[PDB]
């Protein structure tokens, strides 16, 4: 009963009654504006894990005078699931062009995630637009300074922002020239949007359902749910109800729908057919999430709203964690994997409150302190021996939280053929050989797309083209394959050469055999399940798990505090890790 | 509506109306007694995959005169998910004792799986009892010949059997001396059976639930379901209702419960608490199956009935597929992975009906024939290009069927310490060093167990001890770790040395630190997800998947027929693969 209101508070970043403070305001205050409240006690803090959560918490707590040590199992790299392939001075380069880079993990940051964007700005880092949908490159004006970060609180005309507006900045126009290739037929997204029957009949859709895009189908199925906490305007836009029944509405969403997977919600509640769910699970999101909890899809990484604006970091996503890491060169210990965690909650009495044993990745090493923030995924925590045991429900959450399997395959091309008009294909193909153009004319139209990506039901699933070229380069690296579960597992068990052949072949199925001429022979692969420090992409709740034990996930265990994407309810997002990191830094500062 | 009756028929091995023949009778007739009906057409048959399904189908169809070729991707091994670690004449031995062997895949065969057991007998192979529960070794009489295989049909006093009874054969008495270690407390199974409160309170169980074993909890939750098709006797044993409403009852089980996961069935229908489900998911089966379909647990690999008897093959489970393979040395082509499947359904007209391209594991190889039986898992089929496309629902089943991740870790010991009394620990520990015994007296009681295994919630989960010693050997190989999902993924990403240390340590948590002295330093690991020809343990349906598309799984596509565990509804069992193999052999014999 109160589980439901407390979960909606955790979900909505609402403080305890009766003040009901906006925690995102507090977090932006701390992280961006002030730093932490005057420390008071200066303490010895052990932070486990140098992903974004540990780096944000450690950078806060250190600047407040505490004695901080960050233990990182990886011997060469910080950032965790933020991972960019790029040329390193020791090693060779990942691609044939040493200037080329590409993402292995996080790649896009939404405008509705203010903590992270503001953090990137405060670190003096540059951001460009990330084109979720492919754009018309002769529209808008990106030369202007990026707009500031804006956040509107749920409260009394309370807003937060980063700086002055930049009215001369204009996003390019969505062009939707990219492909949907399902059931061996293929259309531009613009064609699918106006006549969804072309693709939907391929999934054996009939009746009313056939003439809706899967986006519309999904948004119509959700409108009665949105009604719990909001009213649609005259416009019709949505307006949140006043605070109380806005909060009591969300709490009844949790009560009514947490035992639903997204698929059972679509079949039994929205009354959609098997074929409608199959198409939704193919075009919009993935069939990953249909057996996952309803809440994972209504809040995770999905085509949120064409309304939304996305950003990327110039020079790679790694710039965020690696800049924070340089600020913390004295605190970060690399190559030390926590294998044992010992703590005292009223080591031992009088002495240190926490003791952590690490092992190198010089047989063991013991660390001590007063407080600890554990930010490692539960897939890692599972194999740490903890004494005394955690609370029962916390132990169950470690055992029962699943991580999803995801793999990214990246292919380097010497030219950005996805931008080519058929004219450009003529000019550039023949520039290499006498009649290379005529030699191909397995034939597809020219994609001629800037940004965005294509969707398919072959094992490549989602394909993304780089939003922006690497300055001074002539080619680009395509995210050729981004898939989950059994798809990802089969990707992982290929030899490297087989795997890039398969990814290239499936790319040709969409884009045309002739893309092969621009393939440099350089691929990279990231099998997040093969990563011993992640063992997956993100925490994914199955139905009922969130009310079963998520409140126990966030509770501290004596001197041990917890942070990371899995502690938030923004699973699979950077913003969830940054939120819970600030939240933990505030808490261990308190004592 | 008819989907439900046809699924119950597929489930119950009932032929079409109005004859309603017992297919298991037909399969035992064909496979064991006669061989196939006179062929008629002698044809050219391509079989893909040399697991048990392909070997059973090919051995039948060949002995009926057809021209059969079995294409096997693995370059060194047949049997697929039937895999025994053992000494090979080329390679070194898996363990320090070259006589030692242990299972990587299938290990136990139930008496209620007659096709397989009869097949093992007909191949002149030897079987011993597999002790699911640890036994009193001075009870029963295993010297006598094993009892014959008996099957009672659902029909009119129709029974099948293998041979004459063997009344002098007696199974040993269950002793339940093995451990349950959950929530840092530990009890013998015999103690848990009489006073389940000891373990159940560890899971925070209250009230009525606390005094039930999780087995009782599960069986009581299922009694109203069993009522759909059966009536419990006066005894009370269960008796199946007469045929019609026996079949109409099962069809309403499918209608009423297929949209339930096992967990939602326990929480919402049986009305069990979160803690009761947590304990059930820990002791009885695994928390694997709670988000899987209700039907996967009511039929998969689980503590079925203490009633049941299990068998193992002497010399290893590999003896079954490898004996069939020697009968087929001319038909089996090793090291050829199907990458392309082409077929004609009214190559091309007049010519061959099926064409299969393989690649070596001599750049490509093309095979042709009239009919094909594809027995490879859907995780492999996913990456084969098929032209023309399969039926829509068949393509969706390939995309949407999930395979579960399972890993087995095996540890060799020079002695069978799990059998030791404390006396034997004294005599044998001190036989190695002056006061080795006193040196240890991390202390646990002596296990003193023969067969069966122990259950825990640390990452090892289930631990099994060998039912029988290897004749003329003094030690044994323990299945130290058998786990799924995130547990298995973290097991897989350890170095080999780390992984066996972790498995040994968790074994010591249950059995006592002193087992280390008998550890030879030899481990083996099978990560079924890392296996490119399996990519998992077994097909696992999520809720509603069985009615969504399982009838489409079993349908042929022109000249292409399908077989394997996933085609049956006995997922994760050998018997399901043998059933669908016989079924396919019968069908392609028909033309
Ligand atoms: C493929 C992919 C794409 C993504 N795309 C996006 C996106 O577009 N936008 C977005 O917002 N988010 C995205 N994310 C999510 C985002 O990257 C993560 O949620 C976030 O980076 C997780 O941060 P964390 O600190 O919680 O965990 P982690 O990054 O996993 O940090 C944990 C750290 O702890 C270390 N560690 C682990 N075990 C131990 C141990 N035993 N001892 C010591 N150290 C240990 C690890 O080495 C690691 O450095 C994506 C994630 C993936 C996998
Ligand atoms: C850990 C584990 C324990 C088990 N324990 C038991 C048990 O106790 N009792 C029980 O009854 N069952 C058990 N099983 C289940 C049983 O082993 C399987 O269900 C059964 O062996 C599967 O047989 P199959 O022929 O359907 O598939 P497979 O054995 O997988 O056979 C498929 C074959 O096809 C080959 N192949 C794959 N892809 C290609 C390709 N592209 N081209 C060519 N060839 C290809 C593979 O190499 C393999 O040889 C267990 C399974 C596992 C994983």
């Amino acid at each position: 009963e109160m589980t439901y209101e407390q979960l909606a508070r955790e979900l909505l970043l609402v403080g305890p009654a009766p003040t009901n403070e906006d925690l995102k305001l507090r977090y932006l205050d701390v992280l961006i504006d002030n730093g932490l409240n005057p420390p008071g006690p200066p303490k010895r803090i052990l932070i486990v894990g140098a992903g974004i959560a540990g780096l944000v918490a450690g950078d806060l707590l250190t600047r407040a005078g505490h004695d901080v040590t960050i233990l990182e199992a990886n011997a060469n790299r910080v950032g965790g699931r933020i991972k960019t392939f790029h040329a390193k001075k020791g090693e060779p380069s990942p691609f044939a062009d040493p200037a080329q880079y590409a993402e292995a993990g996080a790649m896009r940051l939404p405008s509705f995630h203010p903590l992270t964007l503001a953090l990137i700005d405060k670190l003096g880092l540059k951001r460009r637009l990330f084109f979720n949908v492919d754009i018309d490159p002769q529209t808008g004006n990106q030369d202007a300074p990026v707009p500031p970060v804006f956040y509107k609180s749920f409260k009394d005309g309370k807003t937060w922002t980063n700086g002055a507006p930049s009215p001369e900045f204009k996003e390019p126009d969505k062009r939707n020239h990219t492909w949907i290739r399902t059931n061996r037929e293929q259309v531009r997204r613009a064609q699918y949007a106006t006549d969804p029957s072309s693709i939907n009949e391929g999934f054996h859709l009939t009746g009313c359902e056939t003439r809706l895009t899967v986006s519309d189908m999904v948004n119509q199925a959700l409108e009665p749910v949105r009604d719990y906490y909001s009213v649609k305007q005259d416009d019709g836009t949505r307006v949140n109800k006043p605070f109380k029944e806005w909060l009591a509405g969300w709490a009844d969403v949790v009560r009514d729908f947490d035992g639903y997977s997204m698929g059972r919600f679509l079949r039994e509640y929205a009354e959609f057919s098997d074929e409608a769910v199959e198409a939704i699970g193919t075009i919009e999101n993935m069939t990953s999430e249909l057996h996952l909890a309803f809440f994972h899809s209504f809040l995770g990484r999905s085509d949120i709203d064409p309304r939304a604006t996305y950003w990327e970091i110039e020079g790679g996503s790694r710039m965020l964690p690696e800049t924070l890491a340089k600020d913390l060169r004295d605190q970060i210990v690399m190559g030390q994997r926590m294998v044992r965690l010992e703590y005292y909650d009223p080591t031992g009495p009088g002495g240190p409150a926490v003791a952590i044993q690490t092992v190198p990745e010089a047989a063991t090493q013991t660390w001590t302190g007063d407080l600890a923030i554990v930010t490692i995924p539960f897939s890692s925590l599972r194999f740490v021996k903890v004494t005394p045991p955690f609370s029962y429900k916390k132990r169950r959450a470690v055992i029962e939280t699943h991580y999803d399997q995801a793999t990214k395959v990246l292919l380097e091309f010497s030219r950005r053929w996805w931008e080519f008009t058929e004219a450009d294909w003529k000019r550039e193909l023949d520039a290499i050989a006498p009649g290379l153009y005529d030699y191909y004319q397995g034939v597809r139209p020219a994609t001629n797309a800037y940004g965005g990506g294509s969707t398919t039901d072959n094992p490549n699933r989602f394909m993304y083209y780089p939003s922006h070229p690497v300055p001074g380069t002539q080619g680009g690296v395509v995210l050729a394959a981004y898939s989950w579960s059994d798809d990802a597992a089969r990707w992982d068990s290929f030899d490297d050469a087989e795997r890039y052949g398969y990814a290239l072949e499936n790319l040709q199925s969409v884009h045309g055999r002739r893309i092969e001429v621009f393939y440099t022979g350089a691929g990279q692969t990231q099998s997040w399940l093969r990563d011993p420090y992640a063992c997956g992409e993100a925490a994914v709740y199955t139905p009922h798990q969130m009310t079963a034990f998520h409140l126990d996930v966030v509770r501290p265990e004596g001197p041990v505090y917890f942070a990371g994407e899995h502690v938030s309810l923004k699973h699979a997002w950077i913003e969830g890790a940054v939120e819970t990191a600030v939240r933990a830094a505030i808490a261990v500062n308190e004592a």
